[PDB]
Formats: structure tokens, C-alpha cells, sequence
């Protein structure tokens, strides 16, 4: 009955969808699905971040309006979510009116808390470095020109701007990191954030005057909101903010923001400060994943390797939170061994033995031997290990525990030699076949959030009713003898 709210970072649709976008959607989709099967009421959100000057100039470059350009490009990110079999319950675009109103509400709420003032962004700026510097990092040379520490000229620049009093929240954020050690993860991000905040926080510019493609500042519409309040507010726009009576508002606070490593500071410093200012509770965890390197277009990978092969490799091979690598032979070999061979072929060998030798019915199992109990108890244990792993977003440890059972089951099945038992002891052959099919059922229920369509097909050839596929069914709904099984077909074909 318990509510669970999980989000992805909204993607910037200035170019095409890339692997990093698909990686974050897949990882967050698997976490969302995991909690649904674990019995939770899940709301899972993703979307697009469409405002800004770079978007306005690209619309200018193509001869169309910014809103028109946003509609065109987000359509490909909306297509990517569908191709990846994402279970997101909503899709937020910052160009939508509900976000416009949500952003203006949270802005006013921060004005009402005393945290927003109008000022100036004046300082030394190097066009060559694209960076700002304090006066002390500079020196005027024999040129008569002033130079920054990198050896390039700096110029004095001055812009009008609204600010958020970020300096007022330095101590409250450190209190947050002390009272909730799991607020920013993994541990390396946590230490980055703590060291940054502990060194002193300056007030934060949150408005621009150089473009109208954005959300107008209430009461000064020559100014528009910068990315900070715009993008981050998407998390509460999707719940109906500012209408706190919306049925969806009970989902706040978010249980988990899944983000990339590069935007850690925006979600772990700016976002909680905005919320504290606006009198709102804080999300329970922000988790940052790493970056993927080809050691490439997401649509192409899916067509070449298959969706569930790609989902598996990305979540099994990179410890979630770290940088990782992908390559053709690695995807092929890792998916051939685990999916096509270990999982897929174990099902085919065992279940076609049931079709030919047990008349297409789940055999009636006799007494369980010591080996029978070990593989069954290991399968039950993998659920508990997977649960504890997913609580920490350790997706690879969850898949590792599940596929350690698959590998042990192959050794169990080969060690029982049920083909030899067909003549010596048909009743024993049945029990071994029952054990193997029963382990496949528990594994099949458990891999549903990581490879949903493939897991669905596996549970389909085990004749598992659609209402017996929650995680609670691992322990409570074992296969019943005498049940009719459809003719088995391979679930994981080998790569060509
Ligand atoms: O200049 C802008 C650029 C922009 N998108 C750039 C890519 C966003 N970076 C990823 C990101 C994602 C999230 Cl969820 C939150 C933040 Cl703060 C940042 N978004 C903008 C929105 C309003 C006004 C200006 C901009």
C-alpha cells in the first residue's frame, strides 16, 4: 500500500537521444518495476528540459518557433522511452503550462520566504576560458590588459539578475547530510557535495534577460527563469504542484532521484535549498550513476542486440554509480553466456524434457534430496539479497545474486542427469524436472524488472497465471503438479 516516487533527470533535447539517456531510463525503469512487484504503489517520472537560449537559436537556425522545435525533438525522446519498454506513469515537458504555473508558484513561495532578491552578476569574465574569476586571481600586465590565471584576458561584465539566497542554507544542508547519510549517493558524490558546501556557498543567480524562451519571472517578465528553478521543479510539477490537494501530491517527497554524476550538485545542494525555502519536505535519496564509453545511437543498439539483452548488459556489467565500458564483443559474449546459454537453454532443455517425458504437465515431485533443497533455498535467498541491493540502487548485485542461482541450477540439472533417470527412476526424473522448473519460476519472477518482455515469455511457458507474478509469489505460489505447459520456445536466442 506504501507509496514510492522515483524520477529520472529530464533530458535536454537539443540533439538526438544518446546512450546516457537510455542508460538512465533503463536503470530507473528497473527500479520502478522492482518496487511494483515488491508491493509498492509506484509513480515513475521522466521528461524533457526544453527552455534556454541554445534551444531558441536552434529554432532560429531551422526557421521555426522554439515551442515548435521542442515538440519535434522531444518526440524522439518520447519514442526512445517506448522502445526501451519504460513503465513511466507520466512524461513532463517543461514547455507545458502545468510546469509554467508550478515554477511560478515555487518562485513566489521562495519570494515569500525572503530568499529571492534582485541584483547584479558583475565580475571578471574570460571569453577564452568561458569562466569567471575573482579580482584576486587576476593581474594587469604590460599590455594594459588584465589577465586571468590561465593566461588569457578577462573583461568586466555586468548583468541584471534575480538571486536565491543559497548562502542562507549552508548550515541547514550540512545538517541534512549529517541526519541523512543516504541523501546523496554513492559515497564519492557525498564527499564531493559535503566538501563543496563546507567551503562556503554564494548566492545563486536564477534569472536571465537575454532570451524569452523560458518561464517569465512573476512581476518582472523581462526576466525569465534560468535552468535551476525551471528544470528541478519538474519533480513537483508532475504531482500537481501547487495544488496540494491533488491525489498525486501524496507521492511527495520523492523516494529517489536518479541522476548523472555531472549534475550531482544541482540536486544535492540547490534542490534541497529551494525546497526548504518553499516549506516542502526533502527527497529521501539522490543517486548519481556513472558514464558509459564505447571502448552511438540507442535505437541502433536495441535493433542489433535486442532490448532485453541491452538492458541486462548495462545493469549487470557496470556497478551502478561508476563509469563503465561497452563494446560489441562484450555485449555479445555477456548476453550469450548469461541469457542465451545459462538462462535460456536451461529452460529449453528442462521444459522440453517435460513435454516429451511428462506429457506436457508439471510432474508431481517426490521427496526433496539435499541437492534439491540447496538450489531451492538459494533461489529463495536471492530475493532477499536482491531486495537489500535495490534499496541501495546496487542493480548489479541484484542481478548477480539472481544469475548466481541460474548458474547453480545449470550445475544442479547437469549433476542430476535426468535423462539417465528416465529409465532407471521416472519418479526421480520428475522431481528433478519439478525442481528445475520451480527454480526457473522464482528466477523468472525476479528478473521481471530487469528484462520484462523476456521474463514474461519465460513465465508464460511455465504456465504461471498473470496474478501470481508478484515477488510474494516466490515463496507462496510454487508450481503445482499436473499443470499443463505450452510447447517451449527459446526465450533468448543467441546473437547472430
Ligand atoms: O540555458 C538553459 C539550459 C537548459 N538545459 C541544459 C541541460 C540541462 N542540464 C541537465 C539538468 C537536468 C536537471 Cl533534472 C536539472 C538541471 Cl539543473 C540540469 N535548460 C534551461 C531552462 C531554462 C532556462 C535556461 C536553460
Amino acid at each position: 500500500r506504501e507509496k514510492y516516487y522515483i524520477t529520472t533527470a529530464i533530458a535536454y533535447p537539443n540533439g538526438k537521444p544518446h546512450i546516457g539517456h537510455a542508460y538512465e531510463l533503463i536503470a530507473t525503469d528497473a527500479m520502478a518495476r522492482f518496487q511494483r512487484l515488491n508491493g509498492m504503489d509506484v509513480y515513475f517520472l521522466t521528461g524533457t528540459d526544453e527552455h534556454g537560449i541554445k534551444m531558441l537559436q536552434s529554432a532560429r537556425k531551422e526557421g521555426i518557433t522554439p515551442r515548435d522545435l521542442a515538440d519535434r525533438n522531444t518526440s524522439a525522446f518520447r519514442r526512445m522511452a517506448e522502445v526501451l519498454n519504460s513503465s513511466n506513469d507520466d512524461y513532463i515537458r517543461t514547455s507545458e503550462e502545468r510546469h509554467y504555473k508550478a515554477s511560478q508558484a515555487i518562485w513566489q513561495a521562495m519570494v515569500a520566504n525572503g530568499d529571492i532578491y534582485k541584483g547584479g552578476y558583475a565580475g571578471w569574465y574570460s571569453v577564452r576560458d568561458e569562466a569567471y574569476y575573482g579580482e584576486e586571481e587576476t593581474e594587469v600586465r604590460a599590455d594594459g590588459v588584465r589577465y586571468g590565471p590561465q593566461g588569457t584576458p578577462v573583461e568586466w561584465v555586468e548583468e541584471e539578475s534575480y538571486f536565491f539566497r543559497l548562502s542562507a542554507y549552508q548550515d541547514k544542508l550540512l545538517d541534512l547530510y549529517e541526519n541523512n547519510p543516504g541523501f546523496i549517493m554513492p559515497a564519492e558524490r557525498r564527499n564531493e557535495i559535503v566538501s563543496f558546501v563546507k567551503s562556503g556557498l554564494k548566492d545563486l543567480s536564477i534569472s536571465r534577460t537575454t532570451f524569452d524562451w523560458g518561464i517569465p519571472v512573476p512581476g518582472d517578465e523581462k526576466h525569465v527563469m534560468y535552468v535551476w528553478v525551471d528544470a528541478l521543479t519538474n519533480y513537483i510539477t508532475a504531482l500537481g504542484y501547487p495544488d496540494t490537494t491533488d491525489e498525486r501530491w501524496a507521492y511527495w517527497p520523492a523516494n529517489a532521484h536518479i541522476i548523472g554524476k555531472d549534475i550531482s550538485r544541482f540536486h544535492a545542494v540547490y534542490w534541497p535549498a529551494f525546497l526548504m525555502s518553499a516549506q516542502l519536505p526533502l527527497p529521501k535519496r539522490v543517486f548519481a550513476h556513472g558514464f558509459l564509453f564505447n571502448r552511438i545511437d540507442p535505437f541502433e543498439l536495441v535493433e542489433r542486440y535486442g532490448l532485453d539483452q541491452l538492458r541486462y548488459f548495462l545493469m549487470r556489467e557496470v556497478p551502478f554509480g561508476q563509469d563503465g565500458s561497452y563494446s560489441h564483443e562484450a555485449i555479445v559474449n555477456r548476453t550469450n553466456a548469461d541469457l542465451a546459454n545459462d538462462l535460456g537453454n536451461l529452460a529449453q532443455r528442462s521444459l522440453s524434457m517435460i513435454a516429451k517425458n511428462c506429457e506436457g504437465k508439471v510432474p508431481q515431485p517426490g521427496a526433496f534430496s539435499e541437492a534439491d533443497k540447496a538450489i531451492l533455498d538459494q533461489a529463495d535467498a536471492a530475493l532477499e539479497t536482491a531486495r537489500k541491493a535495490m534499496d541501495d540502487q546496487a542493480l548489479h548485485l541484484a542481478l548477480g545474486a539472481i544469475f548466481a542461482v541460474v548458474a547453480e541450477a545449470n550445475r544442479y540439472f547437469a549433476g542430476q542427469e535426468p535423462w539417465a533417470l528416465r529409465k532407471t527412476d521416472p519418479a526421480r526424473m520428475g522431481t528433478v524436472l519439478y525442481v528445475t522448473a520451480e527454480v526457473l519460476r522464482r528466477v523468472g519472477i525476479m528478473v521481471q524488472p530487469f528484462i520484462p518482455q523476456s521474463a514474461e515469455k519465460l513465465l508464460d511457458i511455465l504456465a504461471v497465471p498473470a496474478d501470481k507474478r508478484q515477488f510474494a509469489d516466490v515463496l507462496a505460489s510454487p508450481l503445482a503438479g499436473g499443470t499443463d505447459l505450452p510447447a517451449p520456445q527459446p526465450v533468448f536466442p543467441r546473437y547472430v
